[PDB]
């Protein structure tokens, strides 16, 4: 959903502060009759303050809508505050306000950060500057790359010198949980942005082949690996391509990190290298469905299997 | 119930302060044997302080009484405090104390205000002067008209530039809930006290005809619409008339706002216009039961129906 | 789903008997690896007997599939028995078996009949020939028209000399309940197949205008009215048309009862009269979205409203 | 545990009938003081009948013993009856009684058969001769090979023309459940005892490599595959060897079916082929821990992965 | 309580049959106003049949009485039936009826027999003649001695060739449970009425010294041992003496089995041998409180302790 | 477990402070792939701080490990803090840090101290110096002897001028409870370290013989008695000997307090006196299993028994 779904802008001393919505103001908005002239304007409830633009009604779950968010949970307020805390660390100028609030962000990413920020064991609980960097990356108002320390979080299921792998907890989420219960996705983040030695890559690939054999290793180009079910690689190719296409139409720069060719699924490296060369979706997606002949380390499966036998 | 059911007056520096009753003092009063000479005087429990006059015993629920209030709930204290907070914002002089405490008020209205005052999303939680205006209107110690910002509250089910419509939550109430579970009533308050354009009236009437077709649109003359079941319009006519009659006997001024003739139920506008002309109950009530031939906007039902089909 | 999802055919003395599936046989089928040569053939589990053809896997709910049926409930067995009881009342010859088992039927209709058959108050519990007629209509192996006595059932919400109106209980269903909780549909069945006097039609239309004002009165042409939300008339038009189209391609006769023009929604009568004239979907569906100028009984709303006021 | 833990022998007309123990007779036995002269003799409680020999005390769970069985469950009686039903289908002669009752059997195998026998969907519920064959195989009083139709049961997780694979449910068991909750074991039984075509083997191996990559495919030589965690192959090698060794000392014939070399784990085929050649445990077990260079079908993993991508 | 608390006599063909009371007839009796002339006569409720004599009111628990029985439990009916079943196995003649019904019996003993009779594992469930012998002993209408096979029952906590020891379950009882939760009593019954070898006595005494060191071994003279807390031996001496005294006044024969002098508590053997010589209570009870110098088997404690160390 | 399982060292101003681990840092460590070069080094999670050395993985309960501790309970943090509070009361120098953190301690002892420290009735709650002395004794960084005031705690079941006896509550523990539910152990601590008069010893031995007859009175040499089941004396002899042996190899001084010969179990005094003379395990352990002929106070059992009879 867009940032304008959680906060509205307020000017103070020619510097913009952002304010979370009340959920009762959202609920009043969803019952409002509004002119089409006013659907892009912020709504005013008399009782509960300002509400998002009525054009965003579909972002909110209703008796009719299940494809939105659960805006009446406490989590909605925590995520709105988190966004607002980060938008206020910038001082957005009037020229920029409409653009920042238009940015579409992952609610599940933001919720996971709240879970990190409120956990006293997590470094984000103790470093207001780390949390701010983490949130700024999430809401796309920073060009730093998400790494382990700035990751959205989840359950750590594997760690080594170079990588931390997280299980994404989206089924348990309060604000916008994934509905199909057959969902499983993992994330591999970089600990540092340095080059990685071959042994630390071998360790990762061994774990993925042994424990995540039914998962593809892909990426959306923003610097980290995503461990997704093979039955969903086709949908991921669609969304990655739409984003690559939409950014070519808008002029936004498309720098896509293909990551290590030894870790990424071979077919996915093909589909995304082709995409990075400029080919259309159909040229690109057909490479997902080919069976390619060749790979990087051999016998990794056997080593781990023989370790278990002991 | 009368204001004297929640507070008693105490003098300090020739200015009256009001003090909420303890519910255990009420419970002691309900067991007291009192002279008829003393039934209009405030009762003294030895253990729990002052108690309402014993003539008010019927206002309180007992093993025998179900037509009173649940004075032992925490809500009774909150409502008593709310009343007392407003009575203390005035400085009632000795000549006036008996009259203010004699005023009969809607407990359900007062309870709903408590629900607004204790809700951090509600403007009443943040504006002590709005809350005071709201309470003063409720306890009839102000001649301002209830509007959306000063409304008793409830669930917002419709809003536009001119109107907010509230569902009255009286079944869930703690202090004096409505007992029949077949109850449904709605309230339409004015957002501002200005004149209203024809489009904003058309929007309201369309919603009422489409979503509240089984409800009459009536008013008690105090500036807002009440959406009530047709099976209860007869009882409402009684109470509105009794009030109009009792105020003619007492000399209290009867200014009755008939509201927009395009919104009010046609028959009800008739019964109340006749009442405002001075006719008796029987002349007036018989106009409720006539079927009148004609109305203000045609095809509003069809427009909304055709919108839904898309 | 097709009849072959609940029973398989077995020959005895050149007369076909049908046998319900075990749900564990279905569960074994859903784990089976089967040649494409064999996907239209009945599956053999070793432990639990015969199972439906693997081409029907999608009809059954899985960890992956939610758009099928809950075949592991007791209700699945009751519905399979009901089908089988009716298929055995016929003696289907070898030429016919594949055609009967190919027939697609409403599981919710069949489940509702089970609820009637097992209820000792219901005439279906007492008349094995009524139940058989009811089931034969449901599984499309009879050309009699569904009437009140043979209806699928539900909660009776209105009855008069000519009509019974049923609320469809599909949200509570065990085998294939409707998932959106915003669902409400009603059914109006004929008590007898005779002509209906004008007063009995006036009674029905009055109830629908007063109590079901937010519902369209439509029909699928098989002899009874369906009371559906206006927001769903578009989807109903699609399915009715597909059926009318698919039967023109297959040569199946399309007799469509347009029912009383005074009861059916005006726009729907148009879309279906146009369909019955042979026009394409787009010519027909556009008549759903027009606003037409004129209707049959006037003042019915007012009469019922005035009755309530008393 | 030994068969003498569930039944005792009783002679009628020079033919032996077997009788299940009462669990209260077992409980009396566990409190009994018995001469060492009598520890191999059946115990007599006065109140509850005959009880197992006191030398079997350790087979029964106590406040002190957790490595025995839950003899006070209803399941103990069902398993005792099942054993007794099968022992009575034979007519064991006096020379044989001590030998049959000495036979050690898998309680979990017997419990699983009870779960099949009491399930109306299961063929064992309907065929008293199949159930008897199944039980006779289980209690080692038959030289037929366990196949799908005679299998102990469990959840079917894969089936094809040649094989059925079962998940062993031992954690849910009442009489002697597996305690570590980290347990998972699967069983692959033959549907028929015929030769198996190469495609049906390819189908099995593809499923095992894709869905059971973290499992070894081994066998105990009695005609079916066992899918066990690699971390437990070492323990299985011990038990298989002890049995092979103990049968060489006792003269019992050791026919060990090595099954298909394309399905069995390569190392396990080695350890068991060596065992079948007569080598000692240490020569044999060391072959489990080698990493061997080569295998039967290549690209099976890739085919299944590419199927999922579609 | 007396037998007349559970049944009343009814004559048929000059042979007496006994009939259980309805608990509602008892409840009517406890509200009845009755002449003192009629307190020893059976009461007639009009609605529920015959009720016990009103002189027995104190035997029944009331809002006022806790020292009686819970006559409204199902257990009361089962115990009444058990008594009645045994009274009907005799054919009590008119001369005898008043005497049998006057007999005072242990309700807890009778309840325990019901628990044995309704247990399919218990021989009493299968032998109507054993159950009858057991009940006849209990209600003192038989001079046979209670043994293991005829015991009242409970949990078996020790058994050997000569003895069975039972834990008395009186805290869990439905009809008349022991109220202090600090209660523990055990019973040692003879398996046969033969002489007992010295090893089987050594086994019993070893178990009592090791596991029941805080318990006295006493007897009430009726052929079995009672394992009671030392803090209650004084009360037991009272009741045993009262019975021995009351039977000397009534002429009932007093045969008191002193049991094995090696098993009985030394002091208790003294108090009861003195009682059997004719001394008064004070001569006898003072022997309970002496500390006597010497005993039968030495080192039994040490043997059992050393067994445990291994 | 070793002290390094709860805290890691941090240097400040050439004085060492110790810091508790986060349990999420431990959980990240248990998923980490670590070089063998690094298994003795403290682990760094990026998100949750420092974690114990990976060589300690087995000290922590996992889905696979039940023989470790429940490090995710709040109790783990309280025990880590308690350790850290005591390690910081010392100022451990760099030479010493590795040695202190290597010390193996009783987690159950530490948990019991937490239960004392957080109890406002306990003197440890009020005396930070008593608590520190108590913890320093527990973690073996003090040579004072545990006494009643510094005891680990538990339920007091007996007290006199010289001794307090505690029931060890290890089954209820959160961090590392004893799993067998058949566990019972008691502790007898000295109130003062003075000589004890003969009457106060007689009082203790009387209580142990009467109420703990099935328990051996032993000691591990550190100044207090342990009341353990005879069935476990053999295991205790093993552990006491291993400690005595391991300290002879390491040069740590072995001062073993044999305590009062009148209180200790005779056989145990023998096994430990022999151990203190230098004999091997087999010479020593065989003295546990002998039956020795003679003891200190006679008739103590009889006195207590006779007290109870009154
Ligand atoms: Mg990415
Ligand atoms: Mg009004
Ligand atoms: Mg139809
Ligand atoms: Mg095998
Ligand atoms: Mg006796
Ligand atoms: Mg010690």
């Amino acid at each position: 959903a867009e940032l304008a779904c959680f906060c509205y802008p307020h000017l103070e001393n020619d510097s913009y502060k952002f304010i979370p919505f009340n959920n009762l103001a959202i609920k009043a908005m969803l019952t409002a009759k509004v002119d089409k002239k006013d659907m892009d304007k912020f709504y005013d409830s008399i009782i509960y303050g300002i509400a998002p633009p009525p054009q965003f009604k579909k972002r909110y779950n209703t008796n009719d809508n299940s494809r939105g968010m659960n805006f009446e949970t406490i989590m909605f307020t925590k995520v709105a505050m988190l966004i607002c805390e980060a938008l206020n660390s910038l001082k957005v100028t009037q020229a920029n306000v409409s653009n920042v609030l238009s940015r579409v962000v992952s609610i599940r990413h933001l919720e996971n950060l709240v879970i990190r920020k409120e956990n006293p064991q997590d470094i984000l609980f103790h470093s207001k500057d780390l949390l701010l960097k983490s949130t700024l990356i999430a809401i796309g108002q920073s060009k730093e790359i998400e790494t382990t320390i700035t990751a959205e979080g989840g359950e750590i299921v594997f760690q080594n010198a170079a990588f931390t792998m997280w299980k994404l907890t989206y089924l348990e989420h309060q604000l916008m949980p994934i509905l199909d219960q057959n969902f499983i996705e993992y994330k591999v983040t970089l600990n540092e942005d340095k080059p990685i030695s071959d042994v630390h890559v071998k360790e990762l690939v061994a774990e993925l082949r042994w424990q995540y054999n039914k998962f593809a290793v892909i990426t959306h180009g923003k610097g980290h690996y995503r461990i997704v079910k093979y039955s969903s690689v086709a949908n991921h190719a669609d969304r990655v391509y739409a984003t690559f296409k939409s950014n070519v139409k808008t002029g936004v720069n498309n720098d896509f990190n293909l990551l290590d060719q030894r870790i990424i699924w071979q077919n996915w490296y093909a589909f995304t290298s082709s995409m990075k060369q400029g080919n259309t979706l159909d040229v690109c997606k057909r490479l997902l469905f080919q069976k390619m002949k060749p790979n990087p380390f051999k016998g990794l499966s056997t080593d781990r299997k023989m370790d278990e036998v002991s």
